[PDB]
């Protein structure tokens, strides 16, 4: 009757990424690089830091991409082994055997519905839930500053952020009650509200800490929001602000701006990219 | 008490290096017997022996056994446009979830493959199926195994009498008392030298372990795992109530393909014909 | 003058909907008989015939058709290091270029499939070949056709005799003059009605046509009723295979085309025949 | 007078090394600037000058290459079911049989790329487009290449290691860095084939006119990522509906 701990991690990799059409039309959106890694890499990378241990896919149809990138690419490392160059470039992209396991959705039926598919590859432990497309800039990663104030509150977490009104339509809200600094109690939530009805602006953004109850509530309704919601009178639910930017890699503009933003960061690019930035700009 | 089983492991990552140049560039796992690839029936097998969880560790070039197990979008479009049923691909999907895939990344042989399945199984026993041991016969191999289980539990793997110069390509068992259909090991040698084995019956590719088995597995870290666990757990071997083909051989695939072919009413006639005639 | 042959053009984008579920996601053109892929004995058959140009049309979920015939970087690197020799790999890979892939986007038939093929034949006569049609035997059906080829020229197609009541699922010739091996093709049928075949000898997956053919396909923008708008004017003749024909394209004929090739391999016959016999009564 | 082209390679079987670990099993010339993929920009670059034969002369990893330019079926389904516009993929696919692909097998440059190519362009005049080198301008690099073909003949080349000669306003007779975009004439693949690289266009240059044009827009070399950003970034401002944004973010963020 302990509780386990969360070495696992939930990744949504299934959608059509029909916003970015044409170029998402053969390619998995989840590939789209912000400026050498593609939006995945980021991900895990993060889940890596925070602790996490067991990658957990739930893809789609035409994503062998995804599968391939966290594997040994057998011909390019010997072609770059014949080049004398180093394989460091590739640290990360490839965990422990049996570290990433895959699930195909057959179905997309939205975000719910994914998490539901990994049911018994996560079993009665806590997991993660993060969705590429939110781009999370800063350090630590996102879901390393959300498993440090987990070991302190457990029970369930998200990660929030204050987003204009005619923004909050868009997400899921949440019910705020008491701030402690970085953390701040949920007590609701409404999964895109009416545009009038917003109980506040602090909206859900794809990073999550979930216990096994949730998985167990979403097999019986066999969506998430109202899953979580069902979990508030029994359990810490916190909302947890980021210290660093997030960018949403879901639209075009966010996209662009997060490259920007990673390469002025990057010691051989930036005076490049900062120099023809400030031309091309009046 | 008997924890019930539920979870298969199975090793498709090998390059099937036998059947070239027809597994050059296609899964060994995909050769099929009439109409159905070898992991089908496998995947079959288990479905009937109450297993709900699914679970292949595979290698590079393997994206065939993952698109088969899943809707075949443009497929059953072009069916449904022809009024034709879709009742042939019964049994080729799943529920979401009920197929987990793992990346061997390395090719270190079974051992490592099941190891590669730890967190996915965790503490609970597990069935391992090797899908080029094409198992004939009703119930199905594994469903015949599960049924010794829930009476006997511990550990269970196929059992089958080889002849004396075949010895040497198999794991041997040396066995103890036989009940019926199962048999107790209470020893097991990997492939003996030919004049060296304990006894004929070796081992099939079927079995149904132990969690205790993964643990020693992660410590290692094959069949020399499996038996640090004689002592302390029922361990019997069971022999199959029907007729295994070998389609990890040339001539065993050809073998089953005939095989099951004579048992198809619409096939039967027309390959008996043949088969008759060619023959002299 | 006669035109010489060196282009062949594969039709590989079908469905294979009698295979399934064994082509839900694998290209029935990949199935194996014993050993190697239907569509491997196919390009054999046209390197053989002194063929030196392979165009694939192809569908959607056909990658394995393209890989199968490229270098298998790791495969080799990992047989290199058990000393394990890769001479059986030999022929399943050409010379650079050898192999051209072009996708037909929509299902629409073999006319359409040949037409896909268009700008890369040109204008140069054409092989056609359909690896559900496994020709047995030797030299072997392109082979022994084009020898005809060499001396008469024109459109030849493989025929064979069929029986009666499988005569509407085939394209069916109207026979003229007999030399031997070659027929002259007075006209033909795609398909006829059951008691409408003008005869018995249908048309087999293996063709060697003029340019004009294509051209012909071009402007009616179906295969059989093309090659008939070229009978009075070129020769047109049906050649008859020595060897034996087996219709992969169906479950039966795919089990006898794999029981035939066994019996005729030194290592497989003695434990295949063996079977065989006792299996069977 | 002059064949005038309808044909055009493109070499894409690089293994991008350059691009780690983005390309490690993503073609780089899938890689976006903004929406499209390099490829699409360079053919969509081919239209419009005129040609009408894509072949493509592709490696190992590169199925994506390929299905972009097939139809996507079960998308093109779901958008339908969202009464969402196919508009959005115009260009994306061409006539059955105007893209062929053949594999080059072996990693061995641009020379042997192109030879690849050698039966399918025959005994024609062909382009040669290489994705890395994004063209940024109207008409467009190749269009503004051919304009000059179907005038002089011979050879081409976008110009920006060269000697000149005579100076004919955007024409200069063969600094003037040589860039990824070229119109030769099939004694070249003569050339290329006995031999067996492109310098060996210089055994074409007593007997035919070979010239550099220079491009009336700005070239973006996506082969090293300052470039690829700096393209993406370009693009975006040309945008109406991210240059708002962006400009917006790109000034508060360089300080
Ligand atoms: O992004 P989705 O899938 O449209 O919506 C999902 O993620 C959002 C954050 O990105 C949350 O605010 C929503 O509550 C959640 O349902
Ligand atoms: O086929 P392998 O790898 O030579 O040997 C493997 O499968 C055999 C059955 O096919 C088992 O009897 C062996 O114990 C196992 O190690
Ligand atoms: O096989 P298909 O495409 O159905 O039909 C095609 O090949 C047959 C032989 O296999 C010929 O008799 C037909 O005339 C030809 O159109
Ligand atoms: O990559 P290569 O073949 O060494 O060089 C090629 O690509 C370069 C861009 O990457 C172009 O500037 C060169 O003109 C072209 O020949």
């Amino acid at each position: 009757m302990t509780i386990k701990p969360l070495r696992k991690a939930v990744f949504p990799v299934a959608g059509l990424g029909t916003r970015f059409l044409p170029a998402t039309k053969a390619m998995p959106k989840e590939m789209l690089p912000v400026v050498d890694r593609p939006l995945i890499q980021y991900a895990v990378d993060e889940a890596v830091e925070a602790g996490i241990e067991q990658m957990i896919f739930v893809t789609g149809r035409g994503k062998s991409a995804l599968e391939d990138h966290f594997d040994i690419a057998y011909e390019l490392e010997a072609t770059m082994a014949a080049r004398g160059k180093s394989l460091d470039v590739l640290d990360g992209t490839r965990l422990k055997p049996g570290n990433i396991a895959y699930v195909r959705q057959q179905e997309p039926m939205g975000l719910g519905h994914a998490v539901w598919c990994a049911r018994d590859i996560v079993g009665d432990e806590p997991f993660a839930v993060l969705l590429p497309d939110d781009f999370m800039f800063g350090q630590p990663g996102c879901l390393k500053q959300m498993v440090d104030a987990y070991n302190k509150v457990g029970g369930n977490l998200i990660c929030a952020e204050e987003v204009p009104d005619d923004q909050t339509h868009r997400y899921g809200i949440i019910t705020p009650g008491t701030q402690d600094g970085v953390l701040t109690e949920v007590k609701g939530l409404v999964e895109k509200p009416a545009p009038g009805t917003a109980p506040s602006n602090l909206s859900v953004i794809g990073r999550y800490i979930l216990q096994p109850e949730v998985m167990r509530i979403l097999e019986n309704q066999g969506q998430l929001t109202d899953a979580m919601q069902r979990m508030i009178g029994d359990q810490p639910f916190h909302g947890v602000t980021f210290q660093g930017t997030r960018y949403d890699c879901g639209d075009k503009a966010g996209f662009i701006q997060a490259n920007l933003a990673v390469a002025l960061s990057r010691p051989d690019l930036e005076p490049a990219v900062r120099a023809f930035a400030v031309k091309a700009l009046g």
